[PDB]
């Protein structure tokens, strides 16, 4: 096995299809299914796995109440084939309530965060082994994308902040060799307080697409060149904004350089990626809170401030079901490098409170370059059937 | 590994011997086990595997309420090692509410629709990633086989129908590579209403003998020339007829040309195969409703209109016991191609009305040029003990 | 990957070690376990497999009563790593209420017996392919071994009878090519009725100690020559007699050609194996009924003609437990081929009547040449504990 | 493949990152799975699996009545890749109530004792094949390390005791190749009374701290040389000193050569490494009971009698919490040799009285030469919320 390097162009898409879905919830109902959040969806060469962060018990279990909270000793990266969902015999890859995952076509890495809120660990373990750690620089709470990271011939980056509900960020760009951490940057350009980068291969380079906690509701950008480990960044062009929550479409704006001050906290982890002038993009469809989904292509949207002109919307969860986090990961073909995307569907806490319990399941779609129809995927969880 | 062709006689069979069964629903009564219905089976060259569209739920779980009906968002297809049972570990390989899949020698192919019943999209998978997806042509429910489909050379062919059940039905079929939609080809010859293809190569060529679901109780049968994309159809020429409801034996009918105008509606899948002159078919035991399974040869009831000459009768479930639908797989041996069979066994709704549920098992058979005896493989759960 | 040839001698040993032990009816008390009978353990050149008969039920599950009857269209072959339990996962490898398997070197072959009691068939499975079949000869009830086969340089023997409670008993011994039957041979010899061989590689033969159903508590034996496919047999010579029930060992005697007329029915599977003169042999405690488990050796024992000096005597299963039926295994190590043994431990019906159902764990050793001390390995579930 | 050597030098290390967790306990309230004890950690070159002894039940069920006793003969030795809870499908690998594994670049070695405490049997598996055994020389409860044994050059050492628990007990230390015993030495050296000793390759050697059971609250160590099998032993130099019970860090004390008298009984398993004249260590943060658990270094702790110098301590398990059992493995990485611990969390009883049970869960720790921060990662569960 040799490392891989995503030296391919980008397919050219005509909007997205189902792929995967994993029916957690409603599998909970009447089985034993680990509490999660925050997945994301990573392939190998050999195949695709979810992933998402346990909250130490199943969901039909007393330990369940109280899930809403982020940060406990117990949380631990799980990771499962795409489609087979999270029951007992998952794999706890490492400690973690916040982490990043990718593989470099020889192994697999993970970054995986956990203690103290104010003076964490972060581990890097490759190939099943330990191979590096660093501690909080900044003393705030150190965290990561909460989606796959990126490998360029055996390098593979990673996006982390040091950063707390005050809107403070340190946010640092590591650089990583088997596991090894070989260099660090800092973030240098415009963009101002970056969380949950959805990253992607942009060869020879790698381009993320951000969360703005604070000022922005238009998001983040970040360019990371792999071979001098220089850093530049700004925002998405696009009028229509990405973020949650938001302005309506006729008041919303972005001028590419700022954020713009418009409902800027507390954001989502969400995504998007360039073509061309172009910009594919996802967004919950509320402008105030994380129910529904939907994607659409906006013309001259990468490059032109403030570009309204959408064209391919599709329906991925209808307005009346509950959403979440949302990310991107890439799939190498025989000629061309696709852009897939996964929607974390959030049952229970704060929203529904007839549970005690906080927990998600995932559906997942694929760049086509074919045609495609319509339709609603959410949970599909009855709240009045689920243990309490 | 090498592209399969499937470029040899087909074995000469006495009958057919026991296989595989799996006990679903009495396990379903202690112990988490998928709602499915519409299974089917396909080999690797390595391995079997069966198949089936989940409900998105469990058995004993509030949501198997109401699983009776065909077409939810929640349907994903499941895909378990023959004889592994569909339990919380089983793979979901895509979302969809009707399918088909098959092994071309290097990588698995899944076709799998989904979404608005009046525009859905069917998406196709190779080697567990998207390669194309196409939307519905007609506006009105586009569905495939829910068997196997059947690769040559790398080439692979699915039957697809678009539109109204009674009235304007557009079938095409579709030959694939790589999972890529390289062409499609329209339906031709004599057949009228086409569902749910059960197919088998037949080389250079694929074969598959189908259901007429409004004016036959005889089969289709559709031809597909792998080399040039041509088609051409008529009806079983066996007097025997193979759907249901039907009319009884001495009043039943086939011309080989024409649907027969006999109980033409709604049928029910299942298969035929043709050696030489001969054909041999599996249909229920009743002539009016789901129930029991036989299998025989009718000896010219391939190549003479109305034969009625049958031997080699083999009960696979009695008529006690309900079946459902039915269809072929083939396996490539040493020196010959087998011919095998499924059985599904629906249990609850709509004939067993203590419980809220519909699911099913299976039970497998494969041709033998050996002898075998007698006997009856139902389902065998006692529809009393069984969660509600 | 070649041909199996077991073409080493056997180990020296001095007794048997512990090996392995599942604890199935321990944890069917609190998990969904299978209800099983007539379990065997095989080992494939890269690791060994525990089998059973399914009864098609988990224990803690309504259709668990009534499972003392040995006949039942939703029995199935087991097939589980060793000491991985018989759990929801677990593979069922074919439609069986009897069955034998074995791996020749580059795949498994099973022989499952399924059917009307009177017209069974028996299906052969090589490679995950049915492969061919067979229907009963005489009408009687087909069986075989309960046990594993034997293969070598590519061609399996397994033994079968087609037989009745009334004495009948005739039985055949197949030889099977990548399961094709090539070879049928008659009995021949001076055993008389032959149930549920333990069969063992000798190379260039096959050697199997057997159960004699009807008229000995001495142990019959049968020798196959694979290079002609001739047959021969007799009775173990030790006149400490492996079958139960059985005389005390002051009045009990065999001599070596004839069964021994000393409470010869109905009697028990289980196994014995020849070092030069010396037999080793397993069998039950009481000599009334299957409870506990002793091995030993007998000095002289294979050889003359009632020799009843045994010598390194051990305890498997103390006699306040119950046993069942036991049989040989056989592993080839880098220079000799070690034999090793299971014995089934029986719970609930008929013996326990405060439950409905009846079913087993297993405990398994195996030959060593170290030392050794002692104990007692029995099931150890606590019937009062049980689900009804 | 090659037999691993470990002939590179120690990792220089700053203390130890978080690596695995399982969360056994909070999950067992909502789903079947193992009670255990005794647990540990080794690795192959691809992987890492977690070890334990179960009690043959699940702690749902009950059967985990009464499961403070350590000795049984449903006691199996548990093996499951580190993450994976042990579940319903774990592999019960050997029939065991103390044990010891390692993989020596080739294959597992497992050791495996169990039968009557005053005749133990030591099983001595090697690649899934059972390759020897030796019986108890003094008659009262043979037993082994509880931690992963150590290989070089194809040859493996682990030290045993039997005798009495606090009297004259006899260690003894063997060495096996392909799990054939091909040599014994007794112990030497000034260290008087050994249990449970934690090993790790130290090239060309291995060396070894364990539990001094009577009169010592310092902990002895043995020094095995792997070439020539001879023996030496003495006690850890530092003045802090790792045993539980122990007097408080102003009053302990170490010569090199003696046990100290100071609480000497019952002590604890536990592990320290040397790094030239310093000590990295693990113990219990109570000098009375088994709670609580910290890692630290002491400068000149190693070579200098009575050193109480620490440095670089970190918190693993605050003393609100039960520790329980620690050991030590290695790992090799590309350049060097590092050096991990794992920390069994004990609940149930004899501390916690509500439960009937007694169990554990782990933690899991590697050394790193990165920075890092502060935690506690306890079991978790609550016990008010657990079966009884
Ligand atoms: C079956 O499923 C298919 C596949 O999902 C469905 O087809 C979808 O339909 C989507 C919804 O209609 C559609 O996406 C919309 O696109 C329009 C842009 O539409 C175009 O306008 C441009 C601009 O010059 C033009 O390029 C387009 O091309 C024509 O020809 C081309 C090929 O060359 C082809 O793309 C077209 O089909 C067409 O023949 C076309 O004229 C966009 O305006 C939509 O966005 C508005 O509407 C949605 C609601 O649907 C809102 O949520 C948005 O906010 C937005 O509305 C705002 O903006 C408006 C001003 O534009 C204003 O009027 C509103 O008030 C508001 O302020 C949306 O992006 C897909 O492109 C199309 N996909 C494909 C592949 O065709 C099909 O409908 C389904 N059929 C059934 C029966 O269900
Ligand atoms: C143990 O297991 C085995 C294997 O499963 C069982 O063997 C099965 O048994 C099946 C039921 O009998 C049988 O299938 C039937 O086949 C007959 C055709 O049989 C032939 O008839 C022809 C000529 O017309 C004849 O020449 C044949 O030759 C005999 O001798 C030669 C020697 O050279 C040899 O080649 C042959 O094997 C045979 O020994 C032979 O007799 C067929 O007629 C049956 O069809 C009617 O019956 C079923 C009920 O069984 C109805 O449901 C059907 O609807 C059908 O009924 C129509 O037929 C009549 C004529 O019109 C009319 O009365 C009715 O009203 C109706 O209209 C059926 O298909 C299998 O062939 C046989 N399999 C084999 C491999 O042998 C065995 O029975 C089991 N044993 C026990 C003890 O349980
Ligand atoms: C810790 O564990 C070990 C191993 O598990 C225990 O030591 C076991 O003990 C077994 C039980 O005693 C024993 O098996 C017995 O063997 C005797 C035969 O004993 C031998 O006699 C021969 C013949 O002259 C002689 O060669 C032997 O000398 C030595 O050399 C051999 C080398 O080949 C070696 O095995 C030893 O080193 C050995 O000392 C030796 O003297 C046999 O007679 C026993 O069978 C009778 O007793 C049992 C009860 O145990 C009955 O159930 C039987 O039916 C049988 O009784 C019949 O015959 C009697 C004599 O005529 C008569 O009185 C009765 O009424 C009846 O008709 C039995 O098979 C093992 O060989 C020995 N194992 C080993 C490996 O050494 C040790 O006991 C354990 N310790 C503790 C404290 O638990
Ligand atoms: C984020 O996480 C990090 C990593 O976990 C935490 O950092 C760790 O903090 C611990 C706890 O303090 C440090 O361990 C302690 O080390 C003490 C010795 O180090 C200091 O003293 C020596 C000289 O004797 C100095 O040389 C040191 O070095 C300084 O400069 C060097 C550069 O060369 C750097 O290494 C340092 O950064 C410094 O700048 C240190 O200043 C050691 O004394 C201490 O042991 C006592 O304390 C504990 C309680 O912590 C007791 O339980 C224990 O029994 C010992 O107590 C006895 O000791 C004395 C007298 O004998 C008395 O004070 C007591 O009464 C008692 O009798 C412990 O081992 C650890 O080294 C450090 N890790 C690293 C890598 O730095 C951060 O704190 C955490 N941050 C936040 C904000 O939470
Ligand atoms: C989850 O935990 C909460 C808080 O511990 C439980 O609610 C409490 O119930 C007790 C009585 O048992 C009251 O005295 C408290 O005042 C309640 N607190 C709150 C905040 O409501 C709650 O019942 C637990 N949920 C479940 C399903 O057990
Ligand atoms: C399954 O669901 C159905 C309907 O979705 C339930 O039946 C209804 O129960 C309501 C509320 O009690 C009644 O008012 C209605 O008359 C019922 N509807 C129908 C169509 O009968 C049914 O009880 C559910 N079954 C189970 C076992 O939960
Ligand atoms: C297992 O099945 C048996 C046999 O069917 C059940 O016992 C019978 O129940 C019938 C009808 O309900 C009673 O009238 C008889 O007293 C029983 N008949 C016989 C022949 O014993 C038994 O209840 C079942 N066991 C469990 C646990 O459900
Ligand atoms: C666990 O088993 C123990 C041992 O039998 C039980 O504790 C005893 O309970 C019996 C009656 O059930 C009492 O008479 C004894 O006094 C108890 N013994 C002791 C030492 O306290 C206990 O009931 C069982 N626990 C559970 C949950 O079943
Ligand atoms: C199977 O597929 C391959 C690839 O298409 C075929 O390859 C050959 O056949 C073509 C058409 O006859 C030739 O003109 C090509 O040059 C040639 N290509 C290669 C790579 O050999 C092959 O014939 C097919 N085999 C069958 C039995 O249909
Ligand atoms: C990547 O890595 C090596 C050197 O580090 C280089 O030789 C190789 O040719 C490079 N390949 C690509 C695709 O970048
Ligand atoms: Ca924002
Ligand atoms: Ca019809
Ligand atoms: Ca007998
Ligand atoms: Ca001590």
């Amino acid at each position: 096995a040799e490392y891989r390097n995503w030296s391919k162009p980008q397919c050219q898409i005509t909007g997205f299809a189902p792929f995967s879905k994993d029916n957690s919830i409603r599998l909970s109902a009447g089985g034993d299914i680990w509490v999660t959040r925050e997945p994301y969806v990573s392939c190998s060469p050999g195949k695709c796995y979810q992933f998402a962060l346990g909250q130490g018990t199943t969901l039909n279990n007393k330990h369940s109440n109280g899930t809403i909270h982020d940060r406990i000793p117990h949380r631990t990266l799980l990771m499962s084939e795409l489609g087979v969902p999270f029951h007992l015999g998952t794999k706890q890859v490492c400690i973690a309530w916040s982490s990043s995952s990718c593989h470099d076509g020889k192994a697999w890495l993970h970054v995986c965060v956990t203690g103290d809120d104010r003076n964490a660990t972060a581990s890097f373990i490759y190939d099943g082994m330990l191979a590096d750690s660093i501690g909080s620089w900044s003393q705030n709470i150190l965290r990561t994308q909460e989606s796959e990271c990126v490998c360029i011939n055996g390098t593979c980056t990673v996006v982390m902040t040091d950063g707390s509900a005050s809107g403070r960020a340190d946010t640092r760009i590591l650089f990583i060799k088997e596991g090894k951490i070989v260099h660090i940057s800092p973030l240098s350009g415009s963009a101002q307080h970056i969380e949950e980068c959805s990253c992607y291969p942009r060869y020879p380079d790698v381009r993320c697409v951000c969360r703005d906690n604070w000022k922005g509701s238009n998001r983040p950008v970040i360019d990371i060149n792999m071979a001098d480990y220089s850093i530049d960044s700004s925002y998405v062009c696009s009028g229509l904004v990405g973020d949650t929550p938001r302005n309506d479409d006729s008041s919303s704006s972005s001028n590419c350089r700022d954020p713009n001050n418009e409902r800027g906290n507390p954001g989502v982890k969400g995504w998007a990626f360039d073509n061309g002038n172009d910009v594919w993009m996802g967004r919950t469809i509320s402008e105030d809170s994380r129910s529904g989904y939907e994607t659409f292509r906006v013309t001259d949207g990468w490059t032109t401030a403030n570009s309204k002109s959408q064209v391919n919307r599709q329906i991925i969860v209808d307005n009346n079901n509950w959403s979440g986090y949302s990310g991107i990961f890439s799939v190498e073909g025989k000629s061309c490098i696709n852009r897939c995307f996964y929607v974390e569907l959030i049952r229970g806490r704060p929203q529904e409170t007839r549970v005690w319990w906080t927990s998600n399941s995932i559906v997942v779609f694929c760049g086509t370059s074919g045609t495609y129809g319509t339709g609603s995927w959410p949970d599909g969880a009855n709240i009045n059937f689920m243990p309490i």
